[PDB]
Protein backbone atom coordinates (compact mmCIF):
# COMPACT_ATOMS: atom_id res chain seq x y z
CA UNK A 1 0.00 0.00 0.00
CA UNK A 2 1.87 2.80 -1.42
CA UNK A 3 2.48 6.06 0.65
CA UNK A 4 0.21 8.88 0.43
CA UNK A 5 1.23 12.63 1.04
CA UNK A 6 -1.36 15.16 2.64
CA UNK A 7 -0.45 18.65 2.69
CA UNK A 8 -2.95 21.06 5.58
CA UNK A 9 -2.70 24.03 5.94
CA UNK A 10 -4.15 26.96 8.04
CA UNK A 11 -3.33 29.44 11.35
CA UNK A 12 -3.66 26.98 14.19
CA UNK A 13 -4.05 29.44 16.22
CA UNK A 14 -5.02 28.40 20.06
CA UNK A 15 -4.94 24.86 18.90
CA UNK A 16 -8.12 22.90 20.26
CA UNK A 17 -9.99 20.06 19.41
CA UNK A 18 -11.40 20.67 16.44
CA UNK A 19 -8.05 21.16 14.56
CA UNK A 20 -7.16 18.14 16.22
CA UNK A 21 -9.95 16.15 14.74
CA UNK A 22 -9.26 17.84 11.54
CA UNK A 23 -5.75 17.02 11.17
CA UNK A 24 -6.56 14.01 12.63
CA UNK A 25 -8.86 13.02 9.50
CA UNK A 26 -6.28 14.16 7.26
CA UNK A 27 -3.98 11.52 8.77
CA UNK A 28 -6.38 8.71 8.10
CA UNK A 29 -7.57 9.65 4.28
CA UNK A 30 -5.29 6.60 3.38
CA UNK A 31 -3.96 3.46 4.81
CA UNK A 32 -0.57 4.73 4.60
CA UNK A 33 0.03 8.38 4.53
CA UNK A 34 2.79 11.87 5.55
CA UNK A 35 0.59 14.10 6.95
CA UNK A 36 2.40 18.01 6.17
CA UNK A 37 1.37 20.29 7.77
CA UNK A 38 1.54 24.09 7.23
CA UNK A 39 1.53 27.35 9.56
CA UNK A 40 0.91 30.13 7.98
CA UNK A 41 2.85 33.65 8.42
CA UNK A 42 1.80 36.26 11.05
CA UNK A 43 1.70 39.33 8.87
CA UNK A 44 -0.31 37.28 5.87
CA UNK A 45 -3.09 36.10 8.31
CA UNK A 46 -3.64 39.15 9.89
CA UNK A 47 -3.61 40.98 6.40
CA UNK A 48 -5.79 38.20 5.08
CA UNK A 49 -7.87 36.74 8.02
CA UNK A 50 -7.81 38.63 11.15
CA UNK A 51 -6.11 38.80 14.23
CA UNK A 52 -4.06 35.98 15.58
CA UNK A 53 -2.95 35.10 19.31
CA UNK A 54 -0.18 33.68 18.48
CA UNK A 55 3.09 33.81 17.11
CA UNK A 56 4.33 31.92 14.29
CA UNK A 57 6.69 30.09 16.82
CA UNK A 58 3.95 29.30 19.19
CA UNK A 59 1.47 27.81 16.83
CA UNK A 60 4.15 25.82 15.10
CA UNK A 61 5.32 24.60 18.26
CA UNK A 62 2.38 23.10 19.54
CA UNK A 63 1.63 21.35 16.39
CA UNK A 64 4.72 19.13 16.98
CA UNK A 65 2.88 17.82 19.91
CA UNK A 66 0.42 16.52 17.82
CA UNK A 67 -0.15 12.39 17.06
CA UNK A 68 -1.04 12.85 13.35
CA UNK A 69 1.82 15.72 11.80
CA UNK A 70 4.34 14.11 10.33
CA UNK A 71 6.10 17.25 8.94
CA UNK A 72 5.82 20.97 9.34
CA UNK A 73 5.91 23.67 6.66
CA UNK A 74 6.34 26.89 8.81
CA UNK A 75 6.16 29.41 7.36
CA UNK A 76 3.84 28.24 4.82
CA UNK A 77 2.50 30.32 1.39
CA UNK A 78 -0.73 31.38 2.20
CA UNK A 79 -2.01 30.44 -1.60
CA UNK A 80 -1.32 26.83 -2.79
CA UNK A 81 0.29 26.75 -6.34
CA UNK A 82 1.48 23.68 -8.57
CA UNK A 83 4.66 24.47 -8.39
CA UNK A 84 4.71 23.67 -4.66
CA UNK A 85 2.73 20.44 -4.83
CA UNK A 86 5.76 19.11 -6.81
CA UNK A 87 8.55 20.83 -4.42
CA UNK A 88 6.71 18.51 -1.74
CA UNK A 89 5.38 15.61 -3.74
CA UNK A 90 2.28 16.38 -2.26
CA UNK A 91 -0.34 13.98 -3.65
CA UNK A 92 -3.51 15.66 -2.13
CA UNK A 93 -4.48 18.99 -0.42
CA UNK A 94 -7.17 18.46 2.46
CA UNK A 95 -9.22 21.80 3.92
CA UNK A 96 -12.75 22.97 3.72
CA UNK A 97 -12.71 29.22 -4.69
CA UNK A 98 -9.06 29.37 -3.63
CA UNK A 99 -8.94 25.19 -4.02
CA UNK A 100 -11.12 25.20 -7.40
CA UNK A 101 -8.34 24.03 -9.23
CA UNK A 102 -7.21 21.56 -6.99
CA UNK A 103 -10.77 19.89 -6.91
CA UNK A 104 -10.05 20.48 -11.20
CA UNK A 105 -7.08 18.17 -10.59
CA UNK A 106 -8.33 15.42 -8.03
CA UNK A 107 -6.08 16.52 -5.60
CA UNK A 108 -8.37 18.28 -2.87
CA UNK A 109 -9.72 16.07 -0.09
CA UNK A 110 -12.16 17.95 2.43
CA UNK A 111 -12.44 17.80 6.01
CA UNK A 112 -14.91 18.87 8.44
CA UNK A 113 -14.71 20.98 11.35
CA UNK A 114 -16.44 20.73 15.05
CA UNK A 115 -18.55 23.28 16.69
CA UNK A 116 -18.97 24.42 20.04
CA UNK A 117 -14.83 22.75 21.13
CA UNK A 118 -13.11 25.46 21.03
CA UNK A 119 -11.37 27.86 22.93
CA UNK A 120 -13.13 31.34 22.85
CA UNK A 121 -15.97 28.84 23.58
CA UNK A 122 -13.99 27.55 27.00
CA UNK A 123 -13.63 31.27 28.27
CA UNK A 124 -17.60 31.52 28.13
CA UNK A 125 -17.85 28.57 30.28
CA UNK A 126 -15.79 29.90 33.19
CA UNK A 127 -17.80 33.04 32.56
CA UNK A 128 -20.87 31.36 32.73
CA UNK A 129 -20.13 31.01 35.79
CA UNK A 130 -21.24 34.40 37.07
CA UNK B 1 16.91 -2.32 24.96
CA UNK B 2 13.94 -3.22 27.24
CA UNK B 3 10.41 -1.27 26.63
CA UNK B 4 9.68 0.45 29.96
CA UNK B 5 6.24 2.09 31.46
CA UNK B 6 5.99 5.38 32.39
CA UNK B 7 2.97 6.59 34.55
CA UNK B 8 1.70 10.32 34.60
CA UNK B 9 -1.05 10.94 35.79
CA UNK B 10 -2.95 14.68 36.28
CA UNK B 11 -5.61 17.36 35.71
CA UNK B 12 -4.76 17.70 32.20
CA UNK B 13 -7.49 20.92 31.84
CA UNK B 14 -7.39 22.89 28.80
CA UNK B 15 -4.33 21.39 27.57
CA UNK B 16 -1.10 23.67 26.74
CA UNK B 17 2.46 23.65 25.35
CA UNK B 18 3.22 23.62 29.00
CA UNK B 19 1.20 19.77 29.32
CA UNK B 20 2.82 18.99 26.40
CA UNK B 21 6.50 19.13 27.04
CA UNK B 22 6.34 17.22 30.47
CA UNK B 23 4.00 14.66 28.22
CA UNK B 24 7.37 14.58 26.07
CA UNK B 25 9.93 14.57 28.61
CA UNK B 26 8.10 11.97 30.27
CA UNK B 27 8.08 9.22 26.80
CA UNK B 28 11.41 10.45 26.48
CA UNK B 29 13.01 9.39 30.21
CA UNK B 30 14.30 6.28 28.12
CA UNK B 31 15.05 4.86 24.50
CA UNK B 32 11.90 2.69 24.67
CA UNK B 33 9.04 3.64 26.43
CA UNK B 34 5.24 3.14 26.99
CA UNK B 35 3.78 6.47 28.24
CA UNK B 36 0.89 5.88 30.23
CA UNK B 37 -1.51 9.35 31.36
CA UNK B 38 -3.72 9.32 34.08
CA UNK B 39 -6.69 11.80 33.96
CA UNK B 40 -8.43 13.04 37.09
CA UNK B 41 -12.41 12.76 38.02
CA UNK B 42 -13.99 16.17 38.06
CA UNK B 43 -15.20 15.44 41.48
CA UNK B 44 -11.96 14.11 43.11
CA UNK B 45 -9.99 17.11 41.44
CA UNK B 46 -13.08 19.70 42.19
CA UNK B 47 -12.59 18.52 46.08
CA UNK B 48 -9.10 17.69 46.00
CA UNK B 49 -7.57 21.07 43.85
CA UNK B 50 -9.94 22.96 42.36
CA UNK B 51 -12.07 24.26 39.63
CA UNK B 52 -11.69 22.73 36.26
CA UNK B 53 -13.50 23.79 32.75
CA UNK B 54 -13.58 20.47 30.96
CA UNK B 55 -15.46 17.78 31.74
CA UNK B 56 -13.26 14.32 31.91
CA UNK B 57 -14.62 13.25 28.65
CA UNK B 58 -12.92 16.16 26.86
CA UNK B 59 -9.71 16.69 28.92
CA UNK B 60 -9.38 12.94 27.79
CA UNK B 61 -10.28 13.06 23.95
CA UNK B 62 -8.15 16.10 23.65
CA UNK B 63 -4.85 13.97 25.67
CA UNK B 64 -5.69 11.25 22.89
CA UNK B 65 -4.49 13.43 20.06
CA UNK B 66 -0.51 13.93 21.67
CA UNK B 67 2.03 12.08 20.07
CA UNK B 68 4.05 11.66 23.13
CA UNK B 69 0.66 9.28 24.58
CA UNK B 70 0.55 5.54 24.00
CA UNK B 71 -2.09 4.88 26.61
CA UNK B 72 -4.60 6.37 28.88
CA UNK B 73 -6.35 5.58 32.57
CA UNK B 74 -9.48 7.88 32.66
CA UNK B 75 -10.66 8.33 35.10
CA UNK B 76 -7.41 7.61 37.58
CA UNK B 77 -7.25 7.27 41.31
CA UNK B 78 -6.17 10.19 42.99
CA UNK B 79 -3.55 8.89 44.56
CA UNK B 80 -1.08 6.01 43.05
CA UNK B 81 -0.81 2.96 45.42
CA UNK B 82 1.49 -0.14 45.41
CA UNK B 83 -1.22 -2.36 44.03
CA UNK B 84 -2.18 0.03 40.93
CA UNK B 85 1.72 0.33 40.09
CA UNK B 86 1.30 -3.86 39.67
CA UNK B 87 -2.05 -4.02 37.69
CA UNK B 88 -0.67 -1.78 35.10
CA UNK B 89 3.30 -3.10 35.10
CA UNK B 90 4.29 0.35 35.47
CA UNK B 91 7.92 0.51 36.28
CA UNK B 92 8.02 4.85 36.93
CA UNK B 93 5.69 7.59 38.05
CA UNK B 94 7.00 11.35 36.28
CA UNK B 95 5.16 14.24 38.13
CA UNK B 96 6.71 17.04 39.90
CA UNK B 97 5.05 14.79 49.95
CA UNK B 98 2.43 11.90 48.11
CA UNK B 99 5.19 10.82 46.04
CA UNK B 100 8.02 10.21 48.93
CA UNK B 101 7.15 6.68 48.97
CA UNK B 102 7.50 6.36 45.05
CA UNK B 103 11.25 8.50 45.80
CA UNK B 104 11.64 5.77 48.80
CA UNK B 105 11.22 2.83 45.77
CA UNK B 106 13.54 4.40 43.15
CA UNK B 107 9.84 4.64 40.86
CA UNK B 108 9.91 8.31 40.66
CA UNK B 109 10.92 10.80 37.86
CA UNK B 110 10.92 14.46 38.50
CA UNK B 111 9.45 16.30 34.85
CA UNK B 112 9.10 19.90 34.75
CA UNK B 113 7.09 22.78 33.71
CA UNK B 114 6.57 25.74 31.42
CA UNK B 115 5.92 29.05 32.72
CA UNK B 116 3.61 31.82 30.76
CA UNK B 117 3.11 29.28 28.09
CA UNK B 118 -0.48 28.63 29.29
CA UNK B 119 -4.24 29.25 28.80
CA UNK B 120 -5.15 31.63 31.22
CA UNK B 121 -1.84 33.72 30.05
CA UNK B 122 -3.27 33.87 26.56
CA UNK B 123 -6.51 35.59 27.62
CA UNK B 124 -4.78 38.75 28.80
CA UNK B 125 -2.46 38.59 25.73
CA UNK B 126 -5.69 38.98 23.63
CA UNK B 127 -6.96 41.61 26.55
CA UNK B 128 -3.98 43.87 26.64
CA UNK B 129 -5.52 45.11 23.29
CA UNK B 130 -7.77 47.26 25.51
Amino acid sequence: SKNVVIYADGVYDMLHLGHMKQLEQAKKLFENTTLIVGVTSDNETKLFKGQVVQTLEERTETLKHIRWVDEIISPCPWVVTPEFLEKYKIDYVAHDDIYAWLKRAGKFKATQRTEGVSTTDLIVRILKNY
